[PDB]
């Protein structure tokens, strides 16, 4: 439903037996605070492309493909494993702070086109979209989703929408204010951007539920029974047809492999993951104190066991985007 | 050099034996201080859309296409000609002064798509262009062009790029100094922008020389002979294997209709022309002070009298299109 010729070759190039277990690394702003947590001077940029082409050796080979940015990762995209494709994200770094609208914007000097001749084989863009926001600002929203989506049907190439929701009125994701309309913003905005005008072919998207407020995983004010969750997890599941895959969110990974056991016995039917920090958030620190070859080691010891004990829970936990389309 | 049976058809629908002559009347800001002159009151919505509703209404029987924007001419569009194609307007009026990168932006909540689904045959975008400006800047431009031609390869709709040459450096571009340099900046750019990446099916361009400078045509100072001025014209034509369409630029009925019978004998193949405000700009003056029932009756004379030449005289020298396609 309904890939052409080229687009399911790129699907299949960046995941195994129908299920896409994907390293992500496009983090620019996210990525630069986490290093200025650790030293004096700011990142510089043979730091940044330095951090990335080390996870990318180091991890692809054992992930089905992985995301990196056109700013800082096409070195690390030249030395990533064979057997792993690659994604590039399209969409600029961040939001306008001063404003609540946090409206999509593309790097200036790339498109569709260029990213596919850059090597990737798949465009993804993160949209920030808050359900009930503005419907003048979401009009604009899904205007530029339609564009994106025909950009890439002309390019025949795969397009990965990524949606991270929050609240014009609610200044903090992880309160549990925001937590009691999550489930709301996350499925109604996926119910959104799987009709067919928008050109989506996976839609990567958070988990409806913060876990940390629910029953047995919470430590500390609980929000939901154990049922209550599972039935977040249904719901995102009757939300829409397309493949969609789960972003780490920056949780420990073990919290995050505990998530997909549990998103998996609820009966939701995702279809792999795009993990980043929760794989690889402890390189960084090791990389700016200890340098380069440090960080190395930290990947083939601590990244490899993250990411590993991941794949090990996808293979029980995930379902085959082969059943969708 | 190749057309979808669907962009074929929609050419088709926009010209007349393979010629294009079509109406302009997508100004926005331009029309709106052309109404400011006459009235003390500040021009309403309902003022702009009613006059493109009688310009569209009265002169689309006499045209192949025409011309509107989606802010102000849906209504226009719904009363044109049975027999007359659709083209909307696809970018933001105007430009930034306080600086000279011009660059382009696309109207907010539009995309090719809603412009097809608003019932146009093709999309129209307008690009301001310095071949010699800052590479940079150009790169940027070069970058959404790109994703515009494959929004429309996706959505099967004829892409017309609309190319304004400019200097970063001249203020003015009707000065003489401007002039010395016009061909170049016209022709190079038909050269950008003719390459394949780019999926423009037709360019609308200005003529490659201020023929106010020119032997015979200028009234006052001459900087170019009939000879240089034809190889203008010939040099233009081997800039593109692309059909183009000439552009009035505000310049008189009279000089713009003489610029064709001169361009089809120095040798350019232009293939039809868009045509404004030396059509219809009389309506203004009539509309705003006789009223809307007296701009009607200047349409039906005045109007009709003004694109019955410009008929008379693209018979006799435009080229059909399908000889390059
Ligand atoms: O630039 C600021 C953003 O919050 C950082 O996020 P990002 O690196 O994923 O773009
Ligand atoms: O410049 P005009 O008025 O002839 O119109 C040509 C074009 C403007 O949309
Ligand atoms: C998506 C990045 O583009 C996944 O990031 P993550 O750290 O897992 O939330
Ligand atoms: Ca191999
Ligand atoms: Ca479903
Ligand atoms: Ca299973
Ligand atoms: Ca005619």
């Amino acid at each position: 439903i309904t890939l052409t010729e080229n687009k399911r070759k790129s699907m299949e190039k960046l995941s195994v037996d129908g299920v896409i277990s994907a390293l992500a690394f496009d983090q620019r702003g996210a990525l630069k605070r986490m290093m200025a947590q650790h030293q004096t001077k700011e990142p510089t940029v043979e730091q940044i492309e330095e951090l990335k082409s080390l996870v990318s050796e180091e991890l692809t080979p054992f992930a089905s493909s992985i995301l990196l940015d056109p700013e800082y990762g096409l070195p690390a995209s030249r030395v990533r494993s064979e057997e792993a494709g690659l994604l590039l994200a399209y969409e600029k770094t961040g939001y306008d702070a001063t404003t609540t609208s946090r409206l999509p914007d593309c790097l200036d000097v790339w498109s569709a086109k260029r990213i596919k001749e850059a090597g990737a084989e798949a465009v993804k863009f993160l949209l920030y979209y808050d359900i009930d926001g503005d419907q003048d600002v979401n009009e604009q929203k899904k205007a530029y989703i339609e564009r994106i989506g025909s950009e890439c049907r002309a390019e025949d190439i795969p397009f990965y929408l990524e949606i991270l929701t929050y609240d014009e009125k609610i200044a903090d994701n992880a309160s549990p204010e925001f937590a009691k309309v999550k489930a709301h913003k996350v499925n109604e905005a996926m119910k959104v951007f799987s009709k067919e005008r928008f050109g989506v072919d996976v839609l990567k998207v958070e988990v409806p539920v913060n876990m940390k407020f629910v029953e047995g995983f919470a430590d500390g004010e609980v929000l939901f029974t154990k049922e209550e969750a599972a039935q977040a997890f249904r719901d995102q599941e009757a939300s829409t047809d397309l493949p969609y895959i789960y972003l780490s969110a920056g949780v420990s990974a073990k919290l995050f492999q505990d998530t997909l056991v549990f998103a998996a016995e609820s009966g939701a039917k995702f279809n792999g993951v795009l993990c980043g920090r929760a794989t690889w958030a402890g390189s960084v620190k090791v990389y700016i104190e200890e340098g380069p070859q440090a960080a190395r080691e930290w990947l083939r010891t601590e990244g490899f066991k993250n990411i590993d004990e991941l794949n090990k829970v996808l293979d029980k936990t995930a379902s085959p985007w082969t059943e969708k389309m």
